[PDB]
């Protein structure tokens, strides 16, 4: 029902510092600190951002704390895009945060590559615009909550996320 809940319910909570797929140190929502394999690493990068010897644990708060610049960064990028900004400024709240969930997940130039998509949504073409998503790459990475994102465009509602 909140932009930070729905996130959750993708990228998911952690407290304490882990690693991604690749293999990155990573906290909180998504949130990545370094690519580097140290540990050493990603705690003090970790500290610097909190701005306390964390150990490399954190609280709930200051995720979200994180979580809004991650979600600031996304906007950001999207504000100052060509091929989003449009499509967002039409699009209703319930389809704005599904807007920027691809942008947390994919990136600002990423996501500007599903012209295709882009525009039907745009024009209000859901069920069209649904159908382009489907057969595409990001669609096979993570289907799980991309056939999530895909029904909030389709519908309007934040439903996909009342059953998971």
């Amino acid at each position: 029902m909140n932009i930070f809940e729905m996130l959750r319910i993708d990228e998911g909570l952690r407290l304490k510092i882990y690693k991604d797929t690749e293999g990155y140190y990573t906290i909180g929502i998504g949130h990545l600190l370094t690519k580097s394999p140290s540990l050493n690493a990603a705690k003090s990068e970790l500290d610097k951002a909190i701005g306390r010897n964390t150990n490399g644990v954190i609280t709930k708060d200051e995720a979200e704390k994180l979580f809004n610049q991650d979600v600031d960064a996304a906007v950001r990028g999207i504000l100052r895009n060509a091929k989003l900004k449009p499509v967002y400024d039409s699009l209703d709240a319930v389809r704005r945060a599904a807007l920027i969930n691809m942008v947390f997940q994919m990136g600002e130039t990423g996501v500007a590559g599903f012209t295709n998509s882009l525009r039907m949504l745009q024009q209000k073409r859901w069920d069209e615009a649904a159908v382009n998503l489907a057969k595409s790459r990001w669609y096979n990475q993570t289907p799980n909550r991309a056939k999530r994102v895909i029904t909030t465009f389709r519908t309007g509602t934040l439903d996909a996320y009342k059953n998971l």
